[PDB]
């Protein structure tokens, strides 16, 4: 099972095309648990303004 995500990070870009992203680790396994490979990475296209 997954842990909580964080944050998502802000817009790598501060005027067109950037990434933002966001991670989570595995909690404790369990007993009976399907295994969990560790850690994740969730990365989105952003755009906050355009460039000058
Ligand atoms: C963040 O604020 C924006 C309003 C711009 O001033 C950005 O500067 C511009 O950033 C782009 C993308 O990284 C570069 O291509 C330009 O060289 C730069 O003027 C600023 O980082
Ligand atoms: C991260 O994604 C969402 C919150 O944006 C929820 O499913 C949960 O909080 C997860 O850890
Ligand atoms: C990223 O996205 C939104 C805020 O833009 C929220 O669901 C939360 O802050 C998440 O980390």
């Amino acid at each position: 099972a997954w842990d909580e995500w964080s944050p998502w990070s802000l817009c790598s870009s501060t005027c067109g095309r950037g990434f933002r992203d966001r991670t989570r680790t595995c909690r404790p396994p369990q007993f009976g648990g399907n295994p969990c490979e560790g850690p994740e990475k969730q990365t989105k296209f952003c755009n906050i303004a355009l460039c000058p």
